């Protein structure tokens, strides 16, 4: 499996076409996809909700990919209410009827001008952190997911865990032979090893603080147990039981911080994954297992 | 053949799974169709199957390995069925060395040529009149515990996994778990509709409860002695953590993880009795599953996990 890059790479800033403003931009996420949930907390982390408005596709992609909710209603699911799409597609076909690639989550959206501002989740989360920071209240504004002394070692593990990890998990999956399937899951795992001996004593990932870091890999840890070990075979061992550290500190997040729960859509992760990926779940059943989605902290 | 013979089937319109009952159901008696004798009977396996390893097991108990001979297919189970080693070679694997078949199916059709069942493991298979005895495990491993008693030495003779004072028991835990667990895993893995999937995958973990509750303080399902019970509960366990967890979705929680008092029961009887251990392949349990249920599994993947097949022993 390779990962076809984004396509809308534009930045919001004090000096362009894309100034920082309150109700000017919005984001199109599934609960299920962890790229968009990225988007998601670090939003909640920096209290972005009234510069950006969020809209919440059906997890079930079907032939024509993410619908919105009065194509296929669901529990969260909302309808587009800014270009009344029916599919994500829509968003995209209407900005460029030409445009080759897929149509993906999260979608970052200029209100104004009718654009896609930005589709790639590691540059949504980075613009957050720092674009709007003197427009909003002041421990907002403080927070800094990406500090300067750390960008360094945030960047270094950043890469490898995109690498190994949050791809690694779908390279897995979707490896259409033994060789391949192999040549994912083991990096994987020695990846999760390294991680888990890196928060030995720690609460975080990165020099002792909350990074993004933190952020991307917790939407992959997350999702591991209730889906990747199965419906993936990412399954040398789990989280819960294989992962003392990995399993504390996603717990710490998931129970401590309301931005790491309240985008935790359990019931999303689960059907989008599962009655999605026919071509690996051909039944489209959700297992049951495991229970619990997460457990509590110890 | 490909309709009774590529596991690519066909469920219930509900999404169930219904198993059709073995249709070879005779018995080795003193002066039937099938005596008992050394050397006459061959038994057919995958080492991949529950139901054909529980007369492996039974064999090995009884001190039965100098009567009946055994021939191992591969776990490939493809569109001609399970085949033979010179058609699909696989380590521990074997060719037929009686009647040169290719495929378990051979066997079948040599026997009854408008056969329409499915060609299922274990096969009893009779030397002297080159048919079919029995292909129901459950009277295998009961026919291997009584019919060649007077030929055993003593202390083979003397085990008895079916003793009269516990035979009640025996029969009542055999009903539910064979329903709710040993096929219960199936109907869970094999269901074509989520509502079927959850009908059969909640009484299996309900079963597992009873269970480890019974297994609280004790060594063995029941009379604190070894029972066909317990072989027949065994083949489903030490597959549920390598498959059935993952393949068939019965993934609640796991054996090792989930349930304390059958993960130990299971352990002690794999380490501690050779005829659990010797008999268990896991790269054949694992092979079969994966690469033969293209209908669950398209791309033939064997997951690399868990690691590792079974824990050792505390
Ligand atoms: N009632 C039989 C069931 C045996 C059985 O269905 N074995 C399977 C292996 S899981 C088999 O040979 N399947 C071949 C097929 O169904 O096509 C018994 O207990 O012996």
């Amino acid at each position: 499996f390779k990962r076809k890059a984004a396509s809308f790479r534009n930045w919001i800033q004090p000096n362009g076409d894309f100034t920082p403003e309150k109700g000017r931009y919005h984001l199109y996420v599934s609960y299920a996809c962890p790229w968009a949930t990225r988007t998601l907390i670090v939003r909640k982390l920096k209290g972005l909700e009234d510069f950006i408005g969020v809209t919440v596709v059906s997890p079930r992609m079907g032939s024509n990919g993410w619908p919105f909710a009065n194509v296929d209603p669901f529990p969260a699911a909302d309808s587009d209410p800014l270009n009344n799409a029916q599919h994500v597609k829509d968003l995209y076909l209407k900005v460029k009827p030409d445009y080759d690639g897929r149509f993906t989550v999260p979608v970052l959206w200029d209100k104004h001008t009718g654009t896609i501002v930005n589709n790639e989740s590691s540059e949504i989360i980075r613009m957050f952190n720092t674009a709007f920071n003197h427009l909003l209240p002041e421990d907002k504004a403080k927070l800094d997911l990406y500090p300067e002394s750390l960008r360094a070692k945030i960047d270094e593990v950043n890469d490898w865990v995109y690498d190994t990890v949050n791809n690694g998990v779908y390279k897995s999956g979707f490896a259409s032979t033994q060789k391949a399937y192999e040549a994912a899951v083991i990096p994987l795992f020695e990846s999760l090893d390294r991680l888990e001996k890196m928060l030995e004593g720690q609460d975080y990932l990165i020099g002792g603080q909350l990074t993004e870091a933190d952020i991307r890999l917790f939407v992959t840890i997350v999702r591991f147990d209730p889906v990747y070990v199965t419906h993936f075979k990412c399954n040398l061992r789990t989280i819960r039981d294989g992962y003392p550290n990995l399993h504390r500190w996603m717990r710490k997040l998931y129970w401590g911080n309301p931005a790491f729960k309240d985008t935790c859509n359990f019931e999303h992760i689960k059907t989008h994954y599962f009655w999605s990926h026919t071509f690996i779940n051909p039944h489209r059943i959700v297992p049951i297992g495991p229970i619990p989605d997460i457990l509590p902290l110890d």
